[PDB]
């Protein structure tokens, strides 16, 4: 079996709607340009906010998503470690910093940040930062938003929903293991009617303007359009493991203590300069960062991690600071 490819020669692209889609492609073929034929299939305009990652499944249970440049080649691709078990998926990995900005310029980029947010929610793809008390609130909107959309009715009936659907698709795994089925639907029933009763002197809410709550909550939180990585930094020569935290409210950061949520900035998106990697013992790559009125920052990273860091880095830089100007580039 293989999970990236559909044949020899052909890639296979999962879109976050659960749709496939065949890429032929030969030794010359980029991400770039599987990324060019997506946008067009799809009538995109912000593709920048988009990119081709590849799923990792990990010993424990959860993925893990590995970003992909653009000027990387597909054959290229297929030769990372496992490639055979990993799927291909297209996604917007370059948020926006406020969701509504996207939906005034790309309604489809918009549409597409929602069903992947859904996804990423009920997959506890954000950390245990995400409390049941939000999942639930989450998990009423998005049901009010899938009724909506179906069906005229304004009232939201949780039966309907238990049928047409399931409820579990809207929670996450640890409401269904921890939560009580009759206290999760409890909770489910006061939060539903509690924004009800919060709506009636309003007009109804509308899907969109629904959508766009969903995402505004998801938009104040850490792994939001962001990663946390392991590396080694090297400072002066010795060596200490640090953990980073790259997205679009810290640049690139470091958390010191998770318990006081304590991050400290190493470097703003717009004092990179440039991004170097260089090869070393055993997949272990040194990644030089050149940042603003500093002395370069070294760190010894795993091959994928390393990549993923300049593609974020990048990815924001293009987006967030000059989209001309290059600062990573693989050769």
């Amino acid at each position: 079996d293989n999970s990236l490819l559909f044949m020899p020669n052909v890639l296979k692209v999962y879109l976050e709607n659960g749709q496939t889609k065949s890429f032929r492609f030969d030794c010359s073929t980029s991400i770039k340009d599987v990324i060019l034929t997506l946008q067009e299939k799809l009538s995109i305009k912000g593709i920048e906010h988009f990119s081709l990652m590849l799923e990792q499944r990990t010993e424990g249970a959860g993925t893990k998503l590995l970003l992909l440049h653009e000027q990387e080649t597909l054959t290229q691709v297929t030769q990372r470690p496992s490639s055979h078990k990993m799927r291909c998926l297209f996604r917007i990995s370059f948020v926006p910093k406020d969701p509504i900005d996207l939906l005034r310029r790309d309604p489809v980029a918009f549409e597409y940040l929602y069903v992947q947010s859904c996804n990423d929610v009920v997959q506890e793809r954000f950390g245990p930062e995400l409390k049941y008390d939000i999942a639930l609130r989450l998990a009423a909107l998005q049901m009010y938003i899938a009724t909506v959309t179906t069906k005229q009715t304004q009232k939201i009936s949780l039966k309907y929903i238990e049928k047409e659907w399931g409820l579990e698709t809207f929670l996450p795994s640890a409401v269904l293991q921890s939560m009580k089925e009759k206290n999760i639907k409890k909770a489910l029933s006061h939060l539903v009617k509690a924004n009800q009763n919060l709506v009636p002197p309003g007009k109804k809410l509308s899907a969109l303007q629904a959508k766009v709550h969903y995402l505004k909550f998801l938009s104040d939180l850490r792994l939001y359009g962001g990663r946390v990585f392991k590396a080694t930094l090297v400072q002066a020569e010795k060596r200490s493991e640090v953990t980073l935290l790259v997205g679009p409210r810290y640049g690139i950061s470091h958390v010191i203590n998770t318990k006081t949520n304590l991050v400290a900035l190493l470097a703003d998106f717009s004092h990179v300069n440039r991004i170097e990697m260089f090869s070393e013992e055993e997949s272990l790559v040194r990644v030089e960062l050149h940042v603003l009125d500093v002395k370069p920052i070294t760190l010894l990273m795993e091959s994928s991690d390393a990549m993923n860091l300049a593609c974020l880095t990048a990815g924001y830089y293009r987006l967030l600071v000059d989209s001309r100007r290059s600062i990573f580039n693989m050769a």
